[PDB]
């Protein structure tokens, strides 16, 4: 199911993020179920911006092989609460996107959520900087998604595989 | 599926909306699968507000017998728009209320749809003043809905038996 | 003026605040500039609602002894956050409500900001139950607003003579 | 003055909008009195972004010979309607933007409008690829304002005398 029971949770967000360290590659570990990412080896690329905020650029190696990937611009709306953002994919309506916790160099934690009554629909990811990460720091970036409602037994293990990536090369 | 593909759809709303001949009760024809109603015997009540808007009262008998209810509020924000509604119910974030058609004496027709990202998810009801609907009327509303994209295939027709609904009288 | 440079400010509301107990009427003691109290002896009933939040009733007397009043309805659209409401008066927009501090029997502090660009514009009032409040509850209400920036200084203290606000029946 | 009485209008934008023959320079030739023109020689640079939609950067020189410079990113939310843009200009919240009519290699027309409960604030600009435009397109504009509202006695032609602007490179 993607619409879950409930209201949209308002979590706690990384404090004095910033951005320009967050900028480059970040390879998903694992993701809620979403609709979005219809293939595997996902990678989050946060790159300059003439104006306010960042780019987008997402990619990921679907089943044919074929690599398909979506540009975007990332904006904090108030800049005194950078952590929460707005992200503007194409062909696609504004979206929520708040950082939660990051170290900048190794681990990030990502949530997404739009109210829908009583209920909502989320979307979220352990990203790295390399294609995997410690099983120490997505257990304890699990905990803090546990703590406000997640069930992280929803969490899909996105394929990183060098063998099978090769084509996101 | 409550998901659907696609972003939102921008339909065409009643013409010189009156919302004072719009209230009384509506009870549920046909609806799209939706979380909220849990039962069946649906109906809606809109009365007076003594502020703007109208007050809303909704009731469903769950198959236990027991008689669920929620109580809302009702607002057109931009009063030049005035098919264009933001429901307000209880424990609940604001969502879209947009009168299709209606005659305000047999028929109406209603519309709900959130966006996220590339994706929707979205509400609808056929009504009636009474129980049931001429097929004819069901048809057309049908048509109005399959000409911006609704399954009109995925409808639920909403058990509106006398026998069964008596526990709503 | 009335279009003050700087963002609007996010100030800290009222916990817990119970709707039911801040229904009833208060009267205007300090007010920062605005465009909509055109007259003194300004009164704000806070009554019941069928559906969701409370009714509104504004009245004011004018230069020339007319009492001129508004009608509105107020909702709180996050029901995890009742003091931050929203207020739909008849013939207007939208328009932020949040309640930062009252003893419901006593007082009230209330803001509103709407952001223009690097600039804003804000409406903020200090309540009574009676057509008078203590000085030391003035200033105690002063200071909260003096925190978030407020000039107290730009403050008009709104006219509750019984002899001129005799049309108050 | 700036907060004029009435709701914001919803006035016809330009169809089919092309935001890449938008894109360059825009010179300010009449403008609605605003708080963030604080001088004259003004000029709009619609240039190219990474992401979703393009970059702005507006100049304008002071009454004291300094030019003063603003960097911002234009997004339109919705890909189905390109024409209503929202800006992002640095340290300013998100404010709207509407290219009403544009011939993309001569005139352009812009109004900004964020409503403030029964009243509103709104910025319109006149723009044209050279320091000058004809007083035929001018009035024709200025047409397309009036039928919505605006008073077309109160824009101010903008100075972009060269000698003025001469510290304009
Ligand atoms: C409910 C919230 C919500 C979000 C956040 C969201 C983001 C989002 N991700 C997208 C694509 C994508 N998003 C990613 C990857 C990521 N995306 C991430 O949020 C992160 C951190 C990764 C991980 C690396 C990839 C790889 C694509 C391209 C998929 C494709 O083109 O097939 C798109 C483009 C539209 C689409 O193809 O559906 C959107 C709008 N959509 C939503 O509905
Ligand atoms: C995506 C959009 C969307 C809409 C429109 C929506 C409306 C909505 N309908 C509700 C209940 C309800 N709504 C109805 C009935 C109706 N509701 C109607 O919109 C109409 C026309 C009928 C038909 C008569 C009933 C009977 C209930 C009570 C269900 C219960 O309490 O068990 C509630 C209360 C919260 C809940 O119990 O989930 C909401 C928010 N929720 C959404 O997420
Ligand atoms: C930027 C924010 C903003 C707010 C909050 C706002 C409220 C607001 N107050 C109004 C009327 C009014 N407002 C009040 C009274 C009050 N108002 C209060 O919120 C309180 C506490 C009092 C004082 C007791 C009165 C008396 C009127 C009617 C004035 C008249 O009709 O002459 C109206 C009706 C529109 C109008 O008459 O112009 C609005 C929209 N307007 C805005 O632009
Ligand atoms: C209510 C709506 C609204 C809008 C649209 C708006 C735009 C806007 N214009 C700005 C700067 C600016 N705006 C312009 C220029 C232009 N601006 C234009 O949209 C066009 C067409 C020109 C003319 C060519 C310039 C030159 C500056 C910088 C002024 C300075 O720094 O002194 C800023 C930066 C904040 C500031 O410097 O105060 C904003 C937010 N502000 C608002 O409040």
């Amino acid at each position: 199911m993607f619409i879950k029971p409930g209201r949209c949770p308002k979590p706690a967000v990384q404090e004095d993020f910033d951005a320009a360290r967050y900028l480059g590659v970040w390879y998903d570990i694992q993701r809620l179920p979403n609709k979005f990412q219809k293939g595997e080896c996902a990678t989050a690329t946060y790159s300059l911006s003439p104006g306010v905020g960042f780019s987008v650029f997402n990619r990921e190696r679907l089943a044919n092989g074929t690599i398909k990937s979506v540009i975007g611009s990332a904006i904090a709306e108030d800049p005194c609460e950078p952590a929460k953002l707005q992200f503007f994919h194409e062909n696609a309506a504004p979206v929520p996107y708040w950082v939660l916790s990051t170290d900048y160099d190794n681990y990030a934690l990502v949530y997404s959520c739009i109210n829908l009554g009583a209920s909502h629909a989320a979307a979220a990811s352990i990203v790295s900087r390399q294609p995997t990460l410690p099983e120490e720091t997505i257990k304890k970036l699990q905990g803090t998604m546990s703590s406000f409602g997640v069930g992280v037994d929803t969490l899909l293990t996105t394929n990183q595989d060098a063998a099978y990536c090769s084509a996101m090369n």
